[PDB]
């Protein structure tokens, strides 16, 4: 079966969307990407869709990870409310790759449903890191300013001290 | 009779990804290669003038409010009004996020928007707590989309008021 193999096309397949586009994702532009035969491609996969609901898929347990990677350092409240300051100001650069990606995907799950499955299971994980310092009513309003504050960058302020002190007023917390 | 082109595109943008779009799809959803030459000429108009017809409402809807405990009922409202429902135009803006990465005068025309948006907001609350606000009203639609556990409106005007701090009267 050769899961190494497997997770390589589906690299290939993530990288194959950011480069060119997810219109012109083919078996056979992926498969020369995987340095991989034609064949792998319907071995593995079921079709073209099935496969990018995997490839997106794991783009955002890539991100979750690059998400939980700011509460290493973290035993309290006060913490969390500099790692999230530290995440806001840490990805004002760079590059605005994965969050082209994930612009599209937010619209493309409005008439995609298993689409849509996959990215609620991505913010499932990220109020489930808040939680472990925060109740769900602060968790979810700090993901959402989270979420807010990232895009007022993608488009172009501001300070590290500042952007701190409006995590802490909407955490309310210490 | 530019404005049937103009939501042609918008109108193929939304219907089946971006990139796709083709002068023909849009040709058929409402002088194309003679009236508006380059396919991507085109996607910025719309997407300006869209950005354009964006920001006039949001604005709009404050019109009537005076005060900062009126402009929390008002964020509480919008907030809730797209989760009860789900604005028409939320596809074409997260479209719009993405391509304002790659090009540059749609950054520059989203720009306007936000801070169209933060005029609006500092009219009652101070320039840091209007940038709060309108990254929280940002994000909290952008959850909606997806779509989290629904909020009630009390819950959102809690929230609301705790990032507008003081005022609260």
């Amino acid at each position: 079966n050769d899961p190494q193999r497997r997770e390589k096309i589906i690299q290939a397949t993530l990288e194959a969307v950011k480069l060119y586009g997810i219109h012109a994702v083919t078996h056979r532009k992926i498969a020369t990407l995987a340095g991989v035969p034609l064949g792998s491609m319907t071995y593995y996969f079921s079709g073209i869709d099935e496969l990018l609901l995997e490839a997106f898929s794991s783009f955002t347990e890539i991100m979750s990870r690059q998400y939980q990677a700011f509460f290493s350092d973290v035993s309290d409240a006060p913490g969390a409310c500099q790692a999230i300051t530290d995440m806001i100001y840490s990805s004002q650069v760079a590059t605005p790759d994965n969050m082209e990606l994930m612009y599209q995907l937010y619209a493309l799950a409005s008439r995609k449903p298993l689409l849509k499955t996959v990215m609620q299971n991505w913010m499932q994980r990220s109020q489930q890191t808040l939680e472990q310092w925060f109740e769900p009513g602060t968790a979810r309003a700090l993901d959402a300013f989270i979420e807010g504050m990232t895009l007022h960058f993608v488009t172009d302020p501001l300070s590290r001290e500042e952007i701190l002190r409006m995590v802490e007023r909407v955490a309310g917390a210490a």
